[PDB]
């Protein structure tokens, strides 16, 4: 656990406090560009929301299993997944937004789907505004994830 001091319980608690502490200092456009980069596999761990997403990704430690799962979906299932998930960015449920982001990341780990969909995802993520859903729910979400995955 490079770049982690204590356990993941402590880590997810601490990073969730940093998120709420720093969220207003981060311009929406920058936040959204960082999100796109996390999905396209260039983390800017400087952004606490990204460090949060990164840590969550690792905890879910499901990358090999998820690659096989995605590799075996057809194009309709992928389009369906992209479109459904994306609406989370317009709604009020933070778990669903984090989920969307991670799921898009797994889809873009497949080079055929990254080629086809990377540009449209980048363009549309640029128009979202999720700061309120983050402020309102990050602490609770962090608690639920610790209780689910790390108990």
């Amino acid at each position: 656990v490079l770049g982690y001091v204590s356990d993941m319980h402590t880590e997810l608690a601490s990073i969730s406090q940093l998120v709420i502490a720093k969220i207003e200092t981060i311009d929406n456009d920058i936040l959204n560009k960082d999100i796109v980069n996390f999905i396209m596999c260039r983390s800017n761990l400087d952004n606490p929301f990204i460090s949060f997403l990164d840590t969550v990704y690792t905890i879910i430690d499901q990358e090999n299993y998820q690659t096989e799962l995605i590799n075996s979906l057809d194009d309709n299932e992928i389009i369906d997944c992209i479109v459904n998930k994306f609406m989370s960015f317009y709604k009020d449920n933070l778990e669903n937004i984090v989920d969307a982001i991670i799921t898009l990341k797994y889809i873009m780990n497949n080079p055929d789907f990254k080629t086809t969909y990377a540009e449209v995802l980048g363009s549309r993520i640029a128009d979202i505004d999720i700061k309120q859903v983050i402020r309102e729910n990050i602490l609770q979400l962090s608690n639920d994830i610790r209780e689910r995955y790390l108990g």
